């Protein structure tokens, strides 16, 4: 029930993923002289979160005082007494947060192109801007550990 | 009951994996010189978890504090006396997490490719490329103990 | 009743892993050049965990105070006096789970495969790596304890 | 009533086992040369189990503590005094089991094989493949105490 849901939504994300990554690359190279898999993980489990802060006022200077009683005596043989009392106003901030299903967690694509025929292979400079514009593409995130690999070889 | 539905459940990721793989590595090697076997192990527990994490206060420049009581003496033979109430405000987080029941825990690939015919292997470099190619379809992680392993062999 | 269910659920898991390897090695050695028996152990017990974990705080750099006094006293014959009272906060983590009942224990493996003839035996290198696919398609894991056994001789 | 079902189910587990070896020793040996007899022990007992463990924190380093008092006197003729007291929270864990009533706990396995006719005895080496299909056939576990025996003479 639910895990045919995932799965076929996982399979639109990818069909999406790779109908845009040969639309962008179908100009260069040729109408069908490239193809494209893509593999996608996605995250379906439930989450919540509450966060409290509050802001230190270890300092005077950023202190708010609501009440204090200062008691200091001395006689002049030296005797010294002081006693003090101190209430604190503080600023805190508090946070809630629910999480989405169906979120992705990593990408691997896998791109192959044919060679140029006028049997001749592509140009590392092609090669570089065809790696670029696949990078745009797919939306590659390095923290959240993406990995591309394209590859040029003759057709068959 | 359910396990034949587990069962079910694990034909189809196995199929969806096989044909991504499949095709992904016809293009290149040819339209019938691949085959691929998968093979999944599948997480149907059912699992809860909550966290909570407290900020540490060691430090006086980040503390916070609420109502503080200090009481000093001293008299001039030396006689020092020094009492001290503190009271903090902390920070806190709490999580709360339900898991997903039917998530992949490891994976298993077989791949057998054919001959080059004019009887002929494959060259190193093509080997290199089709491991690096199945290693993208099958979405790989060395953290989750994947394996794979590919076979080059003249077809009966 | 129960007993039977169980019985043809370990029955359909030994012929999908038998079918799986049959399909791997067809390609290579022949169509009908080998044959593979599959048995497994299963668990159908019932199985419930709680786990709570609490994060050590005798380092006072980690340490979370709420409330804390502390009276120092000294006369100068030298007398000292010190008192300490502290309240702490902890980091605490709830586990629960149940576990799933059908989950394969242990695999034993016996694969049989025929001469090459033009009566003749295999070469090491050809054993070997159809080893190495046999590990590979009935996912072979060594902390489960799995058994793998193949054995080259000619049919009758 | 219960004692008729633990009997046929015994025997379907041991037909099921005999097929097993009856098939993958079938191919070499010969269609009708071979013969095999299983016996099995089952357990129908009803057991429950629970288990409660707990961490040991006689290491300051790895304890958690919620509330302590010291309170330290000394005077100087040498008098000192020391009080203590600690209150811990500790990891626990609880399972809970109930085992599976039908579960296998002795194997007995006889194998008859005939001679080769061109009336002469099978080699060693032979025997050694056959006894290591037959074991790989029947699950052997040496914890379970499962014994095997084969022996080769001419068929009547």
């Amino acid at each position: 029930d639910l895990n045919d849901a995932q799965l076929k939504f996982a399979n639109d994300v990818e069909s999406r993923i790779q109908r845009r990554i040969e639309a962008i690359l179908s100009p260069i190279v040729g109408n069908g002289n490239v193809h494209a898999q893509v593999t996608a993980q996605l995250d379906f489990a439930n989450k919540e979160q509450t966060e409290e802060h509050y802001s230190p006022n270890g300092d005077a200077s950023k202190a708010t005082l609501r009440s204090r009683q200062l008691n200091i005596s001395e006689q002049v043989p030296r005797s010294t007494q002081r006693n003090e009392t101190s209430n604190y106003e503080v600023d805190r901030t508090i946070r809630h947060t629910k999480m989405n299903v169906g979120d992705i967690e990593r990408l691997s694509v896998a791109v192959v192109v044919n060679y140029k025929t006028l049997p001749l292979p592509l140009t590392a400079d092609q090669m570089k801007q065809i790696e670029d514009l696949t990078r745009e593409a797919m939306g590659f995130s390095d923290k959240r550990g993406d990995t591309l690999n394209v590859v040029n070889s003759p057709f068959s």
